[PDB]
């Protein structure tokens, strides 16, 4: 039917990562969201003026803020805005939306204006008051037997974990399902215990966290490079039949581009790799 509209209050919006925070929306009593894992909504702002001084940033993500001068951005916006976000919450999930949200400051040393949407959305406080308009979607899962391969970075984390309760939780989906999970160093890392859990009562689930940068405090000695080298050397260069498996992607531009040059290389048809674009 025709687009809802949602009143929805601020229950919570911390950060989860250096650049991104978990916004979850509590929905007007006695009312829920009928979505499909991997849809959307859109939020809006009406004009207003935001200084990034004024964030609520959790301490030990303050460092980089300083480091990128980010505490002296301010954002004008005129007009009331709208931008698509992906649920993170799984359709069974009810009475809330959860969302990851990257704030999209200028590029380093521009004048550019700072992200209209995201700058809002970074001074965001529980109480706060934000109209959402959906349910919207078309990143769906298919509705086959074949395995899945999830490849997630940054703010794509949304979908991929909307994706992948949904699958396990909701339609107690007996497919093997993997997903790989792209990130910088383990502070950037977020739903780490879940995805554990969820590993831990399925044995049909597999998921792996890839770190690029992996910091000195991290000790790291997992998985180590690019989410697509990763992927290539520690599973599908030995899979029998990768054209076979269903890939799921959502990350930032460079990464969704590195994983589908990747799998096409291999011989995976672009037919069977389906891209959520945040654009
Ligand atoms: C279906 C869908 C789902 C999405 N889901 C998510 C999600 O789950 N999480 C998420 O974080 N995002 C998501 N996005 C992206 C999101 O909708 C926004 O595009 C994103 O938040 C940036 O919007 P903004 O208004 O903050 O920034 P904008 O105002 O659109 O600015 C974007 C960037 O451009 C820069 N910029 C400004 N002016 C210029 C200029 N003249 N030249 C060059 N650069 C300029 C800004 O500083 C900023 O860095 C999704 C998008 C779609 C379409
Ligand atoms: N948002 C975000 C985000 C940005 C960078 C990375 C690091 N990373 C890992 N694999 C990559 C492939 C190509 C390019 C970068 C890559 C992770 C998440
Ligand atoms: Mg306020």
């Amino acid at each position: 039917g025709p687009v809802k509209k949602w009143e929805c209050t601020v229950e919570s919006n911390p950060n989860v990562a250096t650049f991104i925070k978990e916004l979850t929306l509590r929905l007007p009593d006695g009312e829920s969201v009928d979505f499909r894992a991997g849809g959307y909504v859109q939020l809006e702002c009406p004009p207003h003026v935001v200084e990034y001084k004024d964030f609520d940033i959790q301490p030990e993500y303050r460092g980089d803020w300083d480091k990128f001068n980010m505490w002296r951005y301010v954002s004008k916006v005129d007009e009331t805005v709208i931008r698509a976000y992906s649920m993170a919450n799984y359709p069974e999930e009810q009475g809330v939306v959860k969302f990851n949200i990257r704030i999209a400051s200028p590029p380093p040393g521009s004048d550019l204006p700072p992200g209209q949407m995201s700058s809002w959305v970074f001074n965001l406080k529980p109480g706060d008051k934000v109209t959402v308009y959906g349910p919207f979607g078309e990143f769906f899962a298919k509705d086959t037997e074949a395995e899945m391969v999830f490849i997630g970075g940054g703010a794509g984390m949304a979908p991929m974990r909307s994706h992948i309760f949904d699958q396990l939780r909701r339609l107690k989906s007996n497919r093997k399902i993997s997903f790989w999970y792209g990130a910088r160093s383990l502070r950037e890392a977020f739903y780490t215990e879940e995805y554990d859990q969820l590993q831990a009562e399925n044995p049909n689930f597999q998921w792996h966290l890839a770190l690029s940068d992996p910091q000195p405090e991290d000790n790291w000695t997992g998985l180590t490079g690019f989410i697509h080298n990763v992927l290539f050397e520690n599973y599908l260069k030995d899979h029998p039949a990768p054209e076979d498996c269903e890939f799921y992607m959502c990350g930032p531009p460079m990464m969704n581009a590195a994983v589908i040059k990747m799998l096409t290389d291999l011989g995976v048809e672009r037919e069977n790799i389906l891209l959520d674009d945040f654009g």
